[PDB]
């Protein structure tokens, strides 16, 4: 079982190798790859952590070492800001890391599942999606956007309004991972019951939880540690689906039936060859079903943008 | 169960705040604390993972609404490296940022237990209590020297050499917290013998396991992930004891019986009021009871300096 991260020296890389060194299972293998010289270093400093986790750190232009034989890649690499470039900038460097990364694990390791952190996740995997069909090894139940992030806010949140244990609150998140797009499913959240106002306030702060982190760093940055900690929640609920393990349910973004979008995050049902099955989005509320129809037009857009990118 | 952190936006205390987030016991409470501008922000970012730990933090030059009512307070702020600056600059820096820190720790909270993970420990730990000495509240037993990076790299490269599980290994470290004053009890290391050789090479290596970080960093960077990883396990250590637990013993640089020095590195017992119980090094083979002797004039001046640092 060997995990690598492309983009390990960053702040999401960091805590992401950090937390995975100390909970994959004994025996597994970890291997960092990023650009930045640092990254065998930062491999070290984690080789010292007493666990049954065997780890490597890579530099340079080529990470066919750190992707070889690897059975599960997520890709945190990019950029979250800099002075100087705006939102067009961000994408334009980001959907150029992506493509070239993409490519790389294709020639290498195109059996493995591919994990997508790099923002914006609803036009990256669609890149990542372009890139692996000219190359022949495109395999739509391998490929993941990383949406954990959303799950895991809304169960803060709820569980914070409800006053609820934080560990017994599984929220299902639909749609994109983006302002409009991400959508709660409030409604479908045992126990708890919620008022339209309470519906209204909880969907706009889980939506907007991102932002709220930024201003609150000051320009300072994005979130780091609680990206890492969601991606290692998505690293593991892959490994131990990998492994056999049986009904490991997750939320994330696929290409599954274009019944709303050609790429839209939704329940999964993991196992020994990526999704296993795309989950029904079940019942929803009044609320839940305008959001949802208010917000096709932005994901298809997004999706859009991506697809064109790859093809011209 | 109130901890804080000063020095939670570098680089070991945002690993320390992330592992303490989810780490300790529910109904805990976690207040950041650092100059850096940004630290509200890591706060925001740790709030939003679902663990039953409330968390705060702040930011400017005053620590006391992180302070307030803490029960344990762990100190990680201080320079790692700056261009342009030496041995007696990140020194001179580190022991002004300690003793600042330590005098509001006195003022706000003074019954709680101290943690100096900033270095150099041999010194830092030394100044922490001079400064508590001048302010009337210091009570040996509440004032701790992290060294449990020396305790955990020791035990992966011995389970490396003697092919045993990381997991299953705990050697124990005593004196100080660098260069020839850590020295690793092999001999302790149950149902494991060594060659003169071997413990020759594998206590070298243990004491210069940091610079093995630094240098596979370029030179841009230090022991970051394990040692929030050490500090992590620490940390934890004195919350089950402080809530009351049995059997937790640690090696700690604290203040004993002067049989080697004012402060030593011993395993020690923890309660609920801090030490408990200062262990016997026990038994030291040929070689140990040869390293020990060797370098106590060199732990008797690092200490010498710290205390001479606070009355000038
Ligand atoms: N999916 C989510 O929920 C979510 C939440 C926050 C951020 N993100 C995104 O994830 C990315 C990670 O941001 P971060 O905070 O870690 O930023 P960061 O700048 O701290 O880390 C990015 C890392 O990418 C590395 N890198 C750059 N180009 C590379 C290349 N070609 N190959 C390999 N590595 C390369 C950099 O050296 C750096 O260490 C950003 O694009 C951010 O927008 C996703
Ligand atoms: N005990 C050990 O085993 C061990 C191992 C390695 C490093 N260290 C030491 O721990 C410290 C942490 O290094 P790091 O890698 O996190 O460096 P870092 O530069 O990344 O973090 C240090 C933090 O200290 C903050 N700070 C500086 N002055 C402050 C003040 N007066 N009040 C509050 N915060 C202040 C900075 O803003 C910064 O975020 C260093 O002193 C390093 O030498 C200890």
């Amino acid at each position: 079982m060997k995990v690598a991260v492309l983009g390990a020296a960053g702040g999401i890389g960091q805590a992401l190798a950090l937390l995975l060194k100390t909970q994959l299972p004994s025996g597994s293998e970890l291997s960092l790859y990023d650009i930045a010289p640092v990254t065998p270093g930062v491999a070290v400093d984690l080789s010292h952590i007493p666990t049954a986790v065997k780890i490597k750190g890579f530099s340079g232009e080529d990470a066919t070492p750190a992707l070889e034989g690897a059975d599960v890649v997520l890709i945190s690499a990019g950029v979250a800001r800099k002075p100087g470039m705006d939102r067009s900038d961000l994408f334009n460097v980001n959907a150029g890391i992506v493509k070239n990364l993409v490519q790389q694990v294709a020639k290498t390791c195109p059996k493995a599942c591919i994990g997508i952190i790099t923002n914006p996740v609803n036009t990256t995997v669609a890149i990542a999606a372009e890139v692996l069909k000219k190359a022949g090894v495109y395999d739509k139940n391998k490929l993941f956007g990383v949406t954990t992030l959303d799950i895991i806010c809304s169960n803060t949140f709820v569980a914070e309004l409800k006053g609820k244990q934080p560990g017994e609150v599984e929220v299902p998140v639909i749609g994109g991972h983006s302002g409009v797009t991400i959508l709660p499913l409030l409604s479908q959240v045992p126990g708890v019951s919620f008022t339209e106002q309470e519906v209204a306030d909880l969907t706009k702060r889980i939506q907007n939880a991102g932002t709220e982190v930024v201003e609150a760093k000051a320009g300072g940055g994005s979130a780091t540690l609680s990206m890492g900690q969601a991606a290692a929640r998505f690293g593991l609920s892959l490994v131990r689906a990998l492994q056999g393990e049986q009904g490991v349910v997750e939320c994330a973004y696929v290409e599954g039936d274009g019944q709303y979008a050609r790429f839209f995050s939704q329940p999964l049902l993991l196992g020994k060859n990526g999704v296993e099955e795309r989950k029904s989005i079940g019942t929803l509320s009044a609320f839940e079903q305008n959001a949802l129809e208010g917000m096709l037009d932005t994901l298809k857009k997004d999706i859009a943008l991506g697809q064109e990118f790859v093809n011209k």
